[PDB]
């Protein structure tokens, strides 16, 4: 499961997210993209070793951000967190942190579904602080 957290953050503060990506099967994870919720603005990221990120500004004006393995990427048994800072909108919100998960084999899990789907995609409740 990828997941982003904080669960909870205020409106319109700039808060720093955590995407934490584990492995779930014998071969590594080497690529992983993350779409920015509605009216989430994506800021800055936090430059790890064995990692490139860069972004990619959708057709609606939206952004994902794409963490590409320089090294082995996570081998099975590992896990990797990512940090990164967005803007959070100033209306109250239920973000969906829509995750892609891209393995060496080419297969890709979609953390997408509702909260109680068998790949769901995490959530952050965005409110007045
Ligand atoms: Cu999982």
């Amino acid at each position: 499961h990828v997941s982003v957290k904080p669960a909870e953050s205020a409106a319109g503060s700039w808060e720093t997210y955590t995407m934490k990506v584990p492995s779930e099967k014998n071969l590594p994870t080497t690529k992983v993209v993350l779409k920015m919720p509605k009216d989430v603005e994506f800021q800055q990221y936090e430059p790890i070793p064995g990692w490139k990120v860069s972004t990619q500004k959708h057709d609606d004006k939206s952004v994902s951000v794409t963490w590409e393995a320089t090294d082995g990427g996570i081998q099975e048994g590992q896990f990797q967190q990512f940090t990164f800072v967005a803007k959070n909108p100033d209306k109250a919100e239920e973000a969906a942190w829509d995750a892609y998960q891209y393995y060496k084999d080419g297969s890709i899990v979609e953390w997408t579904g509702d909260e109680d789907a068998d790949t769901p995609h995490s959530i952050t409740n965005i409110t007045s602080a």
